[PDB]
């Protein structure tokens, strides 16, 4: 005799006829009110400029049509109906770079004054510009915007729900544990205006992430320090011996192969140009000049055809050294001649001990310069991150 | 005459009118039990912290206007419907990356009391947090939850269907001989809630899996333990010959190289540091001290430019032996300094033997320290593995 | 006056009522024949544990509802309707990993009996366990298994329509001058039941293809003797000269990383260990030990600081050679002392000469030793390939 | 008693009758307006010859069934109807490797008079032809067309809408700080014709973009310099000692590796031969000459098996210097000897040490004309920039 | 009172029942006559045996139930409606490996006499074997077949349309600029049965491409002579030195890994052997001799532990030379004693010098002849080049 709620179901869908924006009078626009919260953040491509971010999203408007009274239907002040019976804002995002992968959920709450709900997860991969300056200290800002694609002002109006302040300090769902965490989600309405005669408004959410390079840092920090320290201690061995410009060229090989390996793959871009690359470059350089010394100090330590050094030049080694911290005849014509030949052998031998010796006062204190040199470069850099640290 | 059992197959769908919740009065909800079984688990990514499973999935609910008599209908107590002509809940998961790609089966058995049940396999690759603390022999705890979007807890009430003992013992069907198997599948029921006046019912599965680190610990060890040994073959040779540094920095450089390769491939995260990271720097700097103690060796046998020991490092150099384990005149004149030379010249090279024996004995010792160090290593890591072994 | 064949099209489409199992009584099951023979083996991926291949099926069942007589319609015995206008068995296969991609053919045969076919290709990626132990010669045992998801064993049974004889050597299509190549596909007819009360028909044929590895062989073996051969050609050079240790270790880290970077390329695995890696782990061991001992022979052979060998050392190395295939007094006292001082370097020049005889002989007997050991594993390696060509 | 504007909206859609050409008269075709507008380019594939694009699109045209007075309802007019309920040209893009993933957007404006306009955002990866002969200073021209697939001339007609020189210059919206900037889009109509009786009319916009190489441009000219500086700086050490070619062996082994590894991965395509790999080639040539030059001095410096050098070539050498920038018998007998000996070796060491001297002249020229020939290179190259840099 | 041409497009689209094969008489069949045009060749996978290509596709056959008479209709003779509302036939094409992705064009031309066109863009990614054996010159022979998948021969009929002539030879579009240049289609009509009592028409499609190998034969050609050119250079250098072992084998291992990163890159595939390979052995094998011979002439010249070479060997050596192109008597006792230390001093190094310059001696030869061996391999090389160019 009385059937169940369904009884009020097709009364408000009997002859709905969707499609059209339904309204008891055209002059006023329809409003939407939306809403979103993140839920986690997926992974950032630096190469493409683009980023997926998955977020739960809420929205909800007035309907004018699905209008009764409970009193009439035992009570009923809301029900759920399918979501493609009903009229729907085409509240599309731009900068975006696929229609997206998502579920359909077919079902709306409508209240009894016309008040229609919609929820939804949706996942978005889109297009922000990234600024990798500094790049283990990252904080970036990107954008997403949501706006009626079709209609103009005078037809769909965009509204913010809750409050801006509730909005921008949310952390109720986040997944944490990742490479980025969030810092606010700031929201702003605007009127949007190519030409003249033709205005839509939009709502842009930015979203500031900010970066932990803790794993970064070390390592991008412990391959430095392992080859500056193996560097340090293969400084210390005999110059003369051929092995040592051996050592300088493999280790400066090493550098080099384990550089260019790791030239793109962390700055993973084609515009940016971090401080980190001007580091590397800088320890790059050092490396070479003290391949250039080592070379140097080889050349002046040749014991073949060498000349006796010049006075000035011992005279000032000295002085920087106060601040390193019968027929008998023809016997004895032969025994003459390789007597001779035994006083030049001599002569020549300390002449290339004593240029050995030059050599190696030369390479003592050129590699205190460098050790000194050293020792600037990282107490500057631990004393700027100390000023990162305490800002 | 009499028509084939589709004389009931139109009385329950002739005036069926799906898409509202079918229940006689509005206030009870209808309540929806599941069940979810393992089959398979696909490949997990660490890097991005997902994985890819498959399940079998059933649920059951009650319809309460898909109701008849057998004995009116030949006797008949069920029968398969398409799925698109009836009321079906929106119970989605929660954390899911996609939509993903399974199949429809667009039936569905209903009984002659109302209730309906729902068979369908799916494959979910889904966000949960990875640690690889202890990368090898990772026991993995993620998570994966039943809700219902939209509907609420005066609407949609969730229920576990089997006992929650049968849920989490059950190796029915499980593909082994993967890299995973799994050890529990925990259920558990909760109450959702972000604001107020606004609650919903999940339902969550704990998902506990184990890795088999086999092929993983021979191929981290295999390689560390031929270096280690072809390092111990080649200290010893002759320091005083140039070939040991080569040979040291050529080892040094294929382990650097190796460990760049495999600095990311094994430990693919960009937060966790597993401890094999750590025995990798360990071995690192034992490959490092045993260079330095090399440059070392070679730098203090150096036959040229050399001085007589100083007499208190041999005398305790010999003390640590202990425990290892006429007008004829000018003829004569020159001979007189010809044999001066020759003394002169085996001074120095009696000087240089002594200095070369110094070097060879304190190059014995270091390398019976070295292989002690060694020693200790290899029997701690296998006491720790044998602790791990044995709880 | 008198329509086309559609006559009767609308005759048995008029009131079809689709949706509904089509059978006079509910007691009797539905039987589907069905048949599957293979086109093409796409790709195999041994990381994922899943393979792709391509196949024609088809399948066939009785309506018992789109039955007629031909008289009454112009001889008309068989027709094509749409096949989403008729009720269509779920038929699926399970170990699926994706939907798959595959067109839809919307048309099937009706015969005047009620007898239904439906002819359509399909793509399979799909998980099977896959056994690497001997890598190249693998013979691989892959299964797929078509059932019915939600119908029992009281609504559906399968049957294999063609005889298994038929079924299991059937070449007629088949896409060779491929990695793969198939023996047999063998069908079996199983019941399955997780549960009681509840049990269900499925079909499973099991796929078995061997591959064929002459590029792999040849890919692997090629290297391989090539660097045997360079070490056997680098082995015959002199040992007192540095460079043999230089070169020694140079091939080694040719080696190293030659298997590193071919370490999981070819057995792209994380389970199985083929007996290839075996094989390489004993070539690296033949190199290492190649290595210690040309080593040994450089500790062995060095002139500086050595002592006369001891006879007996001598006298057995002179055995196993059998078997290898006035005040004249200070004049004279000064010539007395450079005399006996170059008697002392003449003994030293002859201590080192005979250390190096020694050195040369053991080097050349530990030369062909370590040929006739490369002899053996090359000829047992030769005769286990023998072996497997003729059983 | 009175409805809503909903009053007309079955009114124009009570027996639109889609899926017909909406004309009064048949031989009049249907014009469409159209206008695109760059939003952002995304990544493009050298080797694939494959770009993607995203742009904004609108078009109209007019229905001439879709005509009502605004007088009668409620003044209005214009509306939104579904896009799904109405005629719809198919205006494709030749060229497309995809369909594309694009949002619907089931809505269109119409206004009083029949005319009715379409808007929406599509991301086009299609194919052209890309040229990078010049590969830093890229100016890529493509094209995309859009054309009716099926329609012929006397049906649709293509119109530009707003005039050429606004489409032309048109930079309202666009995203920077990419790799890529656009300097116009040129629209241009054509008739398209392959057989006779049928043609169609396509509107071609050609797309020129420049790109910017700051980023390349370091990238590829640090490498460079670097091994010509550490080269340069490699050259100044002596000759005779063994290390040199070794430095240089080892320098142009990691020229090759960068070469090898940097051959595809910058000029990623398989056709275009830009001239960045000629210069590449000319510094190769360079340090295989330079090598060239150090063997040839290392082989002129030898000391063993001299012979004196032939007069005219030290009289020349000495040329170009001007430019660089009693039985006692038995006693006597045996001295003479032994003097004889001695003079022998004087000899050979005076030989040794011209021809070494001869050596280290000719080095220090070739040197000296090696710097200037980089030199030359260096001013030439920085000399063709600052021609592009000023026209 | 008169409405538009749609007068008669529910004239033929009242009654029309789609779904059904449109035929006065069941026993004749419908035929379609179709034609291809290639417009591009996207990339070709030699690793999966797959190619993309780029087709417009046509088709045409006759409906038999829209008919009418153009006078009766405003002088209309065809026009246009949705394919979706018509009988389609399903064309198929075999070995494709995915649905693909192209777009739908839901319109088709009807002309007055019942014959309907339609016209599609279409994209297939398909399965041809590729014969790589001469990689750079390779062309490919592949298929596509188009074939009704379910309909028999007594239903549907397949014919080319346009002359064969005119389908090989047609160039009308195509994008050139590619990897690949089209020579020829040639179709050809069969008749397939498996089974008996069921045969199916298909109509095969022999596209014939060929490539374009100057960037390949480039970057083939480039390093291999590079590499051949730096060993002739390296030859020419003393042999009794130590670095020239050390620099052969520094540039087989450069070339070692060169091969191995281009063993597989170029040759993509799993079963062809090119030529190319072939080339590579040889020049690796020529690598080898060439180190080879330089170990032999290294171990023929070491000054120590040297014996007097054997009269004929220097005497063929000579011969091979015409083609190349009171108490004193202590006293002298020490002195006879010192000179004959010095005569056996001196007998050493004599030997040392003879058996030196006999190494060079056969060094020369060697290297003369290993230059002989290289122009052989060379010309013979250019000289097949040159055959393969005048055929
Ligand atoms: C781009 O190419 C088209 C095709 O030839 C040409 O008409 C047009 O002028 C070109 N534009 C520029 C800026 O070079
Ligand atoms: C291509 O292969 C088919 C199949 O055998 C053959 O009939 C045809 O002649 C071939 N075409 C050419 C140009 O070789
Ligand atoms: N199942 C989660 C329901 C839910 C609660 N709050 C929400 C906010 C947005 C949304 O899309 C969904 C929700
Ligand atoms: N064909 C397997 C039917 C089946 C048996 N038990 C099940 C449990 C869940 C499910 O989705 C399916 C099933
Ligand atoms: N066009 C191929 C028709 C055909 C013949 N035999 C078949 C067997 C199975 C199948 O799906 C299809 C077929
Ligand atoms: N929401 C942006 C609406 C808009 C303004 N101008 C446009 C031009 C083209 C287009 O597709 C869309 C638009
Ligand atoms: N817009 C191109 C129309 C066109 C002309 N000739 C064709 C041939 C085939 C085809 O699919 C399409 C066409």
């Amino acid at each position: 005799t009385q059937p169940a709620l369904l009884r009020l179901s097709d009364h408000l869908l009997a002859n709905y006829k969707k499609g059209v924006r339904p309204v008891r009078d055209w002059r006023k626009p329809t409003t939407v009110s939306i809403d979103v919260i993140m839920y986690a953040i997926l992974n950032v491509d630096e190469k493409n400029q683009v980023l997926t971010t998955y977020i739960w999203y809420r929205q909800y408007w007035t309907d004018e049509f699905l209008q009764w009274t409970p009193e009439d239907f035992d009570n009923v002040t809301k029900l759920s109906i399918p979501t493609d019976s009903i009229w729907v804002p085409d509240i599309l995002i731009n900068e975006f770079v696929d229609v997206g992968k998502s579920p359909n959920i077919p079902y709306v709450y409508v209240h009894h004054r016309g008040e229609v709900q919609n929820y939804k997860p949706l996942q978005l991969v889109t297009a922000c510009s990234l600024d990798i300056y500094n790049f283990p200290f990252d904080v970036q800002n990107c954008s997403l915007t949501f706006t009626s694609w079709l209609h103009t002002i005078q037809d769909i109006n965009i509204t913010l729900w809750r409050s801006p302040e509730e909005v921008r300090s949310d952390k109720s769902i986040f997944i944490n544990q990742g490479e980025w965490e969030l810092l606010e989600v700031f929201p702003q309405f605007k009127e949007f205006s190519i030409d003249i005669s033709n205005s839509y408004a939009e709502m842009k959410f930015y979203v500031i992430i900010r970066r932990r390079p803790l794993f970064y840092a070390v390592s991008l920090l412990l391959p430095s320090i392992f080859l500056m320290v193996v560097d340090i201690v293969g400084f210390c061995l005999p110059p003369d011996s051929g092995e040592r410009v051996s050592f300088k060229i493999t280790l400066l090989l090493g550098y080099s192969v384990f550089l260019i390996i790791v030239s793109d793959t962390l700055p993973a871009t084609a515009i940016g140009t971090p401080l980190i690359g001007v580091y590397f470059v800088v320890c790059m350089a050092l490396l070479v000049i003290s391949l250039a010394e080592t070379i140097f100090i080889v050349r002046l330590v040749h014991k073949q055809d060498l000349q006796r050094p010049v006075p000035d030049w011992l005279r000032h080694l000295v002085l920087d050294r106060i601040a390193w911290i019968l027929a008998v005849r023809g016997l004895l014509q032969e025994l003459s001649s390789i007597r001779h030949f035994l006083e030049k052998r001599d002569e020549m031998r300390e002449v290339a001990r004593d240029w050995l010796r030059v050599g190696y006062v030369l390479d003592r204190l050129l590699f205190r310069i460098y050790l000194l040199a050293v020792l600037a470069y990282s107490i500057t850099l631990v004393t700027l991150w100390s000023i990162w640290h305490y800002s």
